[PDB]
């Protein structure tokens, strides 16, 4: 029962969250977790192997992936799972790639049976391991998520909390009202039922895709997403109202628990900064002006980099309408003013710098913070690495909520630790997001094969012809013709084909924020609020 994991440089982080994440599964816990690394253990991490619980469930060994001897040493053939991982923080982005993909070969070579899981930084290199079971592609998803953050707010936090397992352990703390409800719906998760019948499957065999998600909210509060035909094993998002269900067809759905167990311009502008251009941003821009998107509401976008745009970028981006070049980092008031940050709306920054660990995320925290104070009417987004530092973001001399959050997060991390990082103000605002937070996706994938593919289709990225786009709709005074969320759901999908998932809320102390995923459909709605719906009409 030996599980394999390989990495170039371990750190408390990657390990920890893996571990804490990995044994979160009741089903598969007992395994020997195998660690392969060239360099010695640090004085910190080597301390977490000595703890009474993780001692004999974690095997650590010194060695590489290339030599055949040390592969033997791990008992690969016997081993039930093989994981390769990439270091995040490094001097060279382009080299790390080589390291990984290489490892992939050697492992595949050695034992071409076992599943194979791996991370890849640059999109360009995706092409090389297409042969592997499952592959998580960093940049494409990074830029994608953050990109969709410019249509609806807090795109990020939504997805993250989806892919994180919890019991609703965190909703019972009863400090307040919102948070009570906020955390409650955290444990919320996506699940797999297809086969036979169960509490939810039979209800409608013969009616459409739509009528299913209606009366699923009535009995249980489950809301399905998409049906894989048994034919091509292609996944669909929100099949149109024309599609039908069978007795054997795939149901993907969300619930809190598994079914079995219970030059001047016009519109708002957006400004992006990054270290270097790459095949990365080509995909940043895809979702912005797509097909489904209108030519009225487009958001012309300005690119601000440190280094001059490279040649390929030019041939790559000249297709689209509406973008330009401006240069300089985010330091100078002036470098930002030339662009019209004032006229503009949302701020996008993705940066980094090549001793202590969490620290290396500093260079950005700072540049940003200033902006919080320069423009109180302004909204911004950000990317760190270490999912510890989050709350260190937008902080005020005196806040009762913002400071009193500390005690609440500790009070979670001490009972049991999965998500310590939810409650924090800016995080739930979507103003914050991080890299290794989606990394969880990979670990969890081992138990769920529909977990990765589902994601891309949500964003942008992969479209097999039947599919749908994730869109949002503000709530206003004529929608208040509707009382609540359930009364909404049933008058919503009786006109067009759209399914809701979560919601969004705001109160005062500018102002605060929320995301509630699949709330019981009894819950009310204010004036300023937002909901995440899926709309498919590319194809009739």
């Amino acid at each position: 029962k030996h599980v394999v994991l390989c990495v170039s440089s371990l750190k408390i982080d990657l390990l920890m969250d893996f571990l804490n994440e990995f044994y979160a599964h009741p089903r598969l816990q007992d395994y020997y977790v195998v660690i392969l690394c060239p360099t010695e253990m640090d004085i910190q991490v080597r301390r977490v192997l000595q703890i009474p619980l993780w001692s004999q469930r974690v095997i650590y060994l010194q060695g590489s992936a290339l030599k055949d001897q040390d592969l033997m040493r791990a008992k690969m053939d016997n081993g039930e799972a093989c994981f390769i991982l990439s270091s995040r923080n490094e001097v060279d982005r382009t080299a790390a790639d080589h390291q990984t993909i290489l490892r992939a070969w050697a492992v595949k070579d050695f034992a071409p049976n076992c599943p194979l899981y791996v991370q890849i930084l640059k999109p360009e290199n995706k092409f090389h391991v297409k042969f592997a079971d499952h592959v998580v592609c960093e940049e494409e998803c990074k830029y994608a998520m953050l990109a969709l953050n410019c249509v609806c707010p807090a795109t990020s936090t939504l997805i993250t909390l989806l892919v994180h397992t919890s019991r609703g352990q965190e909703g019972q703390e009863s400090p307040e009202q919102w948070q009570r409800m906020y955390g409650r719906c955290s444990g919320n998760e996506v699940y797999h039922i297809r086969m036979g019948d169960s509490k939810f499957f039979m209800e409608y065999e013969g009616k459409s895709f739509t009528y299913a998600a209606f009366h699923a909210h009535k009995k249980y509060g489950v809301c399905l997403i998409g049906i894989r035909r048994e034919e091509n094993k292609s996944i669909l998002l929100n099949p149109g109202p024309r599609h039908i269900m069978a007795a054997s067809d795939t149901c993907f759905y969300i619930n809190i628990t598994k079914e079995e167990n219970s030059y001047g311009f016009k519109n708002k502008l957006i400004i992006v900064s990054a270290e270097t251009a790459g095949n990365g941003l080509y995909n940043f821009i895809v979702p912005l002006r797509a097909y489904y998107r209108s030519r009225k509401e487009l958001n012309p976008i300005v690119l601000l980099l440190d280094n001059k745009p490279e040649h390929h970028f030019l041939e790559a981006i000249c297709c689209f309408p509406m973008v330009y070049y401006m240069e300089g980092t985010i330091d100078n008031l002036d470098s930002l003013l030339q662009c019209g940050i004032i006229y503009a709306d949302n701020l996008v920054v993705v940066d980094k710098e090549s001793e202590e660990d969490y620290m290396a995320d500093a260079k950005t925290i700072v540049n940003v913070q200033t902006m919080f104070r320069l423009f109180p009417s302004l909204s911004i987004i950000t990317e760190l690495t270490h999912p510890s530092n989050m709350r260190f973001m937008q902080f005020r001399a005196k806040d009762s909520y913002s400071l009193a959050l500390s005690k609440l997060e500790k009070k979670e991390r001490e009972n049991g630790s999965n998500l310590a990082f939810m409650f924090r103000l800016p995080f739930a605002a979507g103003r914050v997001f991080s890299i290794s937070m989606l990394d969880t996706l990979l670990y969890q994938s081992f138990v769920k094969d529909y977990m990765i593919t589902i994601t891309r289709l949500l964003l942008g990225l992969d479209t097999t012809p039947g599919s749908g786009y994730l869109c949002a709709m503000k709530i206003t005074e004529d929608d208040l013709w509707i009382r609540t969320y359930g009364r909404l759901f049933q008058k919503l999908c009786s006109s067009s084909a759209e399914i809701p998932i979560g919601i969004y809320r705001t109160e005062s102390h500018n102002t605060l924020s929320y995301v509630l995923i699949n709330p019981p459909p009894d819950t009310r709605l204010e004036l300023n609020d937002i909901v995440y719906l899926i709309r498919s009409d590319p194809l009739a």
